[PDB]
């Protein structure tokens, strides 16, 4: 019974943590053996103990990425570089000018603070800013298209994420979904094809996280804004990646689209994350024509989608960082745009520190990887990883234990073969790299 | 080989519509079709001129007015005027 154990554990841990440990491990236990699946109970006393250890320690945890991917969906995409989180550090400690204007003393609308560095960035007349992306979508289609069609190609149609889909999301948005052309294939008569009166919207969306080779057409951005000057329809465009700005100007060269480029091409509306290529925390960024926005921001449903004072603080000091071209600082286009030469630095000073350890194979490879994960799909980028081989234990059980760490390490494997991307690796983990591996294959 | 085969069959009359035990007509479909349910398995087999109006064929002799479900994967464009959509409708 529950309270037999807690007498096991008097001061050796909160009476609090113990029976929330043992109704877990008991409900465990109950179900295992009613499906007589467990023969000894034995095991009962560590894994209650295990539990409470586990149960005194927070969820979520910060990791230290070694796949090499910057944008990682599963590792909590951009992290944040200390000058924001400091940032936002301050305004949550007290109270603040949200909601609230210093010069009128009275209350203000929040989302007023930031847009003036999004109409400046970019070049659109005005801005806005919710949730998210998805948010930022399923806002645009209900503000604009309810009850009436909108046309996007079948090839667009994305299932990004676990529970995102632009059919499933628009659908439920209220808009009339009009799917022209084909998978592989989509010319400009598509589009024009299925005009009629219903048609309240022109949408492109950017196949974010996938892509197609072969036999492949696309309708021009520069087509799609002609087609809608003719009949009087406004284009919309989902980003996805939201890049804020040219990529090619840092040596990467690809034709990744972003905000200013695309609104002065001349899209009246243009979506994507924050959390992707910006850069920042998790937001949904919206921007074009005044009209446009004005009519998005009276829908009654952006006040459901509305950003908390955590993103959007820290969404103003990223913004800040991109206005003072201090790109360094936003580690998302750092661990992108750093130089091959860096790598290698960063490989082998590793290396150096993990020669000592007893039963360490250690080698610096030179490998392709694809950097972007959410944002940017067929980029392919050389980096140093740092393979390494232990005769006393496979590659399958480190990475395993490596994930049970604290902190935790998360790695590729290839070929019975760890491996360590440098890409994403921060030099304070190094030192915390090699305590780990010494705490590990020598206890 | 094949084109051997072939010119020499062009080069006169031939018993393509033609069944000559019985000695009357027989589909000329009837000649390949031994061959395909052999190497594909297939209870039986058919042929006509290619795989676009094959397509064609396979829906509007099944489904005319009746629905089709197909992935939004696999909606193709393959050459210049086949493309699922636009014939399956037709």
């Amino acid at each position: 019974q529950i309270s037999k154990v807690v007498e096991i554990f008097a001061k050796a841990y909160p009476e609090i943590y113990v029976v929330k440990a043992a109704r877990e491990v008991a409900e465990k236990y109950r179900k295992e053996i009613i499906e007589g699946a467990r023969a000894d109970l034995n095991g009962f006393l560590e894994d209650v103990e295990r539990k409470i250890k586990s149960l005194m320690k927070p969820n979520i945890k910060r990791v230290i990425n070694a796949t090499g991917v910057v944008i990682n969906t599963n590792l909590g995409r951009a992290p944040l570089s200390k000058d924001v989180i400091n940032f936002i550090s301050e305004i949550a400690n007290g109270y603040s000018n949200l909601e609230y204007n210093l010069e009128e003393g009275k209350r203000g609308s929040r989302i007023a603070h930031i847009e003036k560095y999004l109409n400046e960035l970019t070049g659109a007349e005005s801005s806005f800013v919710v949730n998210n992306n998805a948010g930022a979508v399923f806002l645009v289609l209900n503000t604009l298209a309810e009850g009436k069609e909108v046309i996007i190609s079948r090839g667009e149609l994305v299932e990004i994420g676990g529970s995102f889909r632009i059919p499933d999301i628009m659908k439920k948005s209220g808009a009339i979904l009009r799917e022209v052309g084909t998978t592989n294939k989509t010319k400009v008569s598509d589009y024009e094809g299925a005009i009629n009166q219903n048609t309240a919207l022109l949408m492109k969306v950017h196949k974010s996280n996938f892509y197609m080779e072969g036999f492949v057409e696309e309708v021009k951005l520069e087509d799609l804004v002609k087609l809608g000057h003719k009949y009087g329809i406004p284009t919309y465009y989902d980003a996805g990646s939201g890049l804020l700005i040219n990529l090619k100007e840092f040596g990467i060269s690809v034709d990744e689209p972003n905000f200013r480029d695309c609104i002065s091409l001349g899209i009246d509306l243009v979506s994507g994350s924050g959390d992707k290529l910006l850069g920042g925390p998790q937001a949904g960024i919206i921007v074009g024509k005044k009209n446009l926005i004005e009519k998005i921001k009276k829908n009654p449903i952006a006040r459901a989608l509305r950003i908390d004072k955590l993103t959007l603080s820290g969404l103003e000091m990223t913004l800040k960082l991109y206005f003072e071209k201090r790109y360094e600082d936003i580690p998302v286009i750092r661990m992108l745009t750093q130089d091959e030469k860096a790598l290698r630095q960063k490989a082998k000073r590793l290396e150096k520190l993990l020669k000592d350890i007893p039963g360490l194979k250690i080698s610096v490879i030179k490998d392709k990887a694809k950097p972007g994960g959410g944002s940017l799909p067929e980029l392919e980028l050389p980096t140093y990883c740092v393979a390494i081989r232990h005769d006393r234990l496979s590659s399958q059980e480190l990475s395993r234990r490596l994930r049970l760490a604290e902190p935790p390490i998360v790695c590729r494997i290839r070929e019975d073969q760890l491996l360590f991307d440098m890409r994403t690796v921060f030099h304070e983990d190094l030192k915390t790299i090699k305590k780990t591996l010494q705490e590990l294959l020598s206890i």
